[PDB]
């Protein structure tokens, strides 16, 4: 259904939001 | 439906968020 | 009912991070 | 009440998000 | 079901985001 895969495309957005934050954090540490 | 647009609205901002998030991490980087 | 209003707030908060983002973008690109 | 639940614990998790921007933000003021 | 599942994900997801905000939070503070 519609509402199943925009779901799933939040879910995925939020795993990338997860990664850059990850990546921000390792910066701001050098 | 309702629901099922304000999901597309709330995939949408993510996206716009991610977008934002990866301008930040190469700022960061110079 | 409340799983609409919640998704709502959702999309609320959100659209509230996305504009703080822009914030903290611009201030580190001073 | 299983998915109302969840979507309130996201939405409060957002919130905490929307704060720890709003804390990041004024830091980087600064 | 699916979208249980994919809700919890993203719940999940979000604790995630929050915590490495957290970090950045307290990295830029010192």
């Amino acid at each position: 259904g519609e509402i199943a895969q925009t779901l799933k495309e939040i879910a995925k957005t939020l795993k990338e939001i997860a990664y850059t934050l990850k990546e921000i954090a390792q910066t701001l540490k050098g």
